[PDB]
């Protein structure tokens, strides 16, 4: 399955539990991140948005998140408790 393909479900998915106003939130987020933001803030904004209640749906980015990045990425996840 494709980065492309894969993003397609996890938007599919994210309707299901973000609102609209949220979603555009998502996708501006997802956009100044790819665009040269740092992954901490990148981060710290996501669970922010989806809020403890929401922030399993978190482990569904990473195929998203650069190599480069990929670390960081799981350290965030693990310190909010979603790798317990």
């Amino acid at each position: 399955a494709s980065a492309t393909e894969l993003l397609q479900d996890y938007m599919l998915t994210l309707r299901t539990k973000l609102s609209s106003q949220e979603i555009q939130q998502f996708a501006a987020l997802l956009h100044e991140y790819r665009n040269g933001a740092s992954i901490h803030e990148f981060c710290i904004n996501l669970r922010q948005l989806y809020g403890d209640s929401r922030k399993f749906l978190l482990l569904g980015l990473r195929p998203f998140i650069p190599e480069k990045d990929s670390q960081h990425f799981e350290n965030f996840l693990e310190t909010i408790g979603v790798k317990d």
